[PDB]
């Protein structure tokens, strides 16, 4: 292909109009064409093009790149130690993959809470207030909340605000075996975020621009969204606040939080004219402000420009959410970290999976190990004739397979009570008996039955462990629960 211009691929939520310019500048003074280009999936498309016809410059979020570089898509990055004293130190290290620079960073991205102020001068604080809120608002024709569901950048936060995370990072190392979307945090999260859905707050289709037409039309109070869309509401007029997102179960809403990022083509005949654009050009004051006004940026990672821009408190919000959440690692395997979510929440959203089943697949797709144990309760029952007769009864669980008492409990009157759980990793069929122990009380003849109980351990259609309890009174064949009845014998 025909190489002499400068070919610079970005999202096309960005201001690349903005960008052009700076291209066009560029132009000027060094008779090279810039040619800026938004295709859809351009981050999917890179790793594929990359054969030619790849851009010689892209850019997205810095938790891309790790993968890319891995690999061999990306140019190493090798600026002036008087370059880099310009941009945040946190922003190098966001594109810093094997100890070596990958990209140059641009901005720092975070998702905010985003209120109209004519329907809502207080947003709520927490995630648990939104529903009775929805119910207010649905009286005068308008919504509470709607944001992007399709893309799980934006309903990570909730999900991650009790507990979900993605990969445990500890000792200046990511452990990509220790993932986090599976635990009792992402479940609730999750189950919040589908109980809306049930209960007609939001709707599973809501995609992005669906969210952005109603928000920028004033038919729903809040959106949710960073700060490249804050350009298309003032044009709308809608009075607006940018605030820090609703806390759920107390906790912040966490959000992934990207530093958006320019990386160099490896296979580009044109490294050193994309390094004279990307450090001359762009990361100046006057570069950054012209993409800026088409499309804000967010927090820059120049420092020099990011000084004025700290002063709008749009931008304290949007670093307000960002040190609530956290910045995205770049190691390769966080692609697929995210189509691992991405289906957990449609699938969970649209009711083809349960909560439960969603992100137990996603842990799998991530990389986590696969769980493969189950477990299982054995339960008793004792029956006494008088309420408030509180006598207690004890019971024993053996193993048959084991000749051996496993545990045994005690009940105070009438009631149920389980052993504590049994796990078992491996199909087959495993045998237990349960009796009752005689009572040391004269004024009471226990019960004599033999429970056998067997627990059968299958694969599912899916190849899940799973585990059924079947108990039979010794004398029969007839399946019967675990009940015992305990009879007084005095007044
Ligand atoms: O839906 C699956 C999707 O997952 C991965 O995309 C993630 C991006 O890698 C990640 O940066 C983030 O993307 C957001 C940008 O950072 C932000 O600048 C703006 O453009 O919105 C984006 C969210 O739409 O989150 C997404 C996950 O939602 C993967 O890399 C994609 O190829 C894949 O299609």
């Amino acid at each position: 292909h025909h190489h002499h211009m400068l070919v610079i691929w970005i999202n096309g939520d960005k201001g690349y109009n903005g960008l052009a310019q700076v291209g066009k500048k560029f132009e000027k003074d060094t008779g090279i064409k810039v040619t800026v280009e938004h295709p859809d999936k351009l981050e999917e498309k890179f790793p594929q093009v990359a054969t030619g016809d790849g851009p010689d410059i892209i850019f997205w979020a810095h938790d891309r790149f790790g993968g890319y570089a891995q690999s061999g898509l990306l140019a190493e990055i090798t600026p002036d130690k008087a370059f880099q004293d310009k941009l945040y130190p946190f922003t190098w290290d966001a594109v810093r993959y094997n100890g070596k620079l990958i990209a140059y960073p641009i901005a720092v991205e975070a998702l905010s809470l985003i209120y109209n102020k004519d329907l809502l001068p207080n947003p709520p604080k927490t995630w648990e207030e939104i529903p009775a809120l929805d119910k207010e608002l649905k009286a005068k024709g308008k919504s509470a909340l709607m944001f992007n569901l399709q893309e799980p950048y934006f309903t990570w936060p909730l999900i991650a605000a009790d507990g979900g995370y993605a990969f445990k990072y500890e000792n200046g190392k990511y452990d990509i075996k220790d993932v986090g979307v599976d635990n009792a945090g992402a479940k609730a999260g999750l189950t919040f975020l589908v109980d809306l859905i049930k209960n007609k707050h939001m709707n599973a289709d809501t995609d992005y621009s669906i969210a952005e037409a109603a928000f920028n039309k004033g038919e729903t109070a809040m959106t949710i969204n960073g700060p490249w869309a804050w350009s298309n509401i003032d044009t709308s007029k809608v009075n607006y606040g940018v605030t820090v997102l609703p806390t759920f179960k107390g906790q912040p809403s966490k959000p992934f939080v990207g530093v958006l990022s320019a990386g160099i083509n490896a296979a580009s005949p044109n490294k050193e004219l994309a390094k004279e654009f990307l450090e001359n050009y762009l990361l100046t004051d006057e570069g950054l402000e012209a993409v800026n006004k088409d499309k804000p940026l967010g927090a820059v990672a120049l420092k020099s420009y990011e000084e004025e821009l700290a002063k709008d408190p749009r931008i304290a919000a949007t670093m307000e959410n960002a040190q609530k959440g956290e910045i995205m690692p770049n190691i390769p395997q966080m692609s697929a970290f995210w189509y691992a979510v991405r289906t957990a929440v449609i699938n969970a959203a649209s009711g083809r999976q349960t909560v439960d089943e969603a992100l137990k697949d996603a842990q799998t797709n991530a990389g986590g190990a696969k769980d493969s144990t189950v477990q299982t309760s054995i339960s008793v029952e004792k029956v006494l004739e008088r309420a408030g007769d509180s006598t207690p009864f004890s019971f024993a669980l053996e193993s048959i397979d084991a000749m051996k008492t496993i545990e045994e409990i005690t009940i105070a009157g009438s009631g149920k009570a389980s052993f504590s759980p049994l796990t078992f990793t491996t199909v087959g069929q495993y045998t237990y008996r349960v009796y009752e122990k005689p009572s040391q009380n004269k004024d009471y003849q226990a019960d004599t039955t033999v429970f056998d109980v067997l627990v059968y351990v299958t694969y599912d259609e899916d190849g899940t462990l799973v585990a059924k309890v079947i108990s039979r009174r010794a004398g029969d064949e007839e399946k019967s629960a675990i009940t015992f009845k305990n009879k007084r014998l005095v007044k």
